[PDB]
């Protein structure tokens, strides 16, 4: 908890669906994606 940080994230931003599942936005495409691409 106190250490472990992720540290740089790609563009994209956490959110989490009405639903109950977290999901990433892109705010280049402005387009949802569970998870983020590659190679960015």
């Amino acid at each position: 908890g106190s250490s472990g940080s992720s540290g740089t994230e790609e563009i994209w931003v956490e959110n989490k669906t009405p639903d109950g599942k977290v999901y990433y936005y892109n705010a280049r495409t402005r387009e949802s994606a569970w998870t983020k691409p590659d190679g960015v």
